[PDB]
């Protein structure tokens, strides 16, 4: 099978994926930590992407240029802005955009930049898979739209703002660089997410417990998407 | 010689390297253009970055990660935050941070992360050379912080704040993410900027012909840097 990369938002996230393949190796490059491991006839290579686009950006193009990966999947977490959404939901994102990629000074919409679009879309075969093994493992999953920036946004209006221009379902850090690397280098990329928090509520919950319990499903998710693969 | 990178922050800054070098092929990679030529004794691989941190992040990292570039010298333009500088004074970045990497919200300084620091520097033995080559020149070459982010920047207000909290000297798009790559790969980074814009003044002139006239001078002393490399 096709070599895959598997990246992770949080380090927590990677952490039981090593626990259930068991047998790895690593490597220090990048100022980060690439994990080598085989699984059900795939090469995989694992990583935490590090925080935000530039950190995510690197470690994609690393996994791909460097260490070959053939497609990669992304699994994380990020804060809901649709009202339909709720904490814990299972989104895969369909199309993602950067909403502080900002030249609109010389007339151009927001994200938007003379060489790019607008938005990236994620691979149609991969997120189909990600729906019969949705199916398969009993988990509803929804797809949205995912807004991508370096800020980790606390204001309400501007995650509204967000919202209305891009129609965006959810927002996180390192979404819309990754399926950009990968569209640039013909991998095919799933970036799944977890609803972590919602637009408008009092959380109400411990983040780390949330943290492990959805880790814990995503990452059996992700490999069930491998032995497909 | 070592292989060396050299990227421009503009493909006008890529034109004068090529009539230069005369011979040199080109290819599409990561839906961008790679041109390859020999300079003495120096493989060279040359790029636009494109726009903005993502891109400039990919760039970099193809240059490094696919085409083994070991040192890499980097030419642009930047918006003059520091009263002193002057329109097309060539400023080298001594250290860059990325203004709108933020998570202040968890009482981290702005441009922090933890996996990172809010600085990253550049090579100082190419920071020597670049001023070297400035004296055998017969150019003006000043010391300075950047602050990198993905807004073109207009806000007089939000450019005083930016100086302020980094002690920032000028402003650009790209400097911090290829800084950032390429100290994470092991590669001494060279960040040349041009002033393209005063602080509090409107731009009375054409930046056509200023990109043209600048992008000149930018990559004779960057192919000066190869030549002593």
């Amino acid at each position: 099978g096709m070599k895959i990369a598997i990246l992770g938002a949080m380090s927590e996230e990677i952490t039981p994926l090593l626990e259930t393949l068991k047998d790895y190796t690593k490597i220090e490059h990048a100022n980060n930590t690439y994990y080598f491991a085989k699984y059900k006839d795939h090469e995989l290579v694992l990583a935490y992407s590090k925080i935000g686009k530039v950190n995510s950006t690197l470690s994609a193009s690393v996994m791909i240029e460097k260490f070959g990966a053939q497609v990669l999947l992304f699994t994380g977490v990020a804060g809901a802005f649709n009202p339909e959404l709720e904490i814990g939901d299972l989104l895969y994102a369909t199309k993602l955009a950067q909403y502080d990629l900002d030249i609109t000074a010389f007339g151009h919409p927001l994200g938007f930049v003379p060489g790019n679009e607008i938005f990236i879309k994620t691979d149609e075969k991969l997120n189909n898979l990600a729906l019969e093994v949705a199916k398969e493992l009993n988990i509803k999953l929804r797809a949205g739209i995912i807004a991508t920036g370096d800020e980790f946004i606390c204001d309400e209006a501007k995650k509204a703002k967000i919202r209305e221009i891009f129609n965006a379902d959810a927002c996180e850090m390192e979404g819309a660089s990754v399926a950009l690397v990968c569209d640039a280098l013909k991998v095919p990329c799933f970036i799944l997410r977890a609803m972590s928090d919602k637009a408008g509520e009092k959380a109400e919950f411990d983040f780390d417990e949330f943290v492990i319990n959805s880790a814990k499903i995503s990452a059996n998710f992700v490999l069930k998407m491998c032995e497909k693969l």
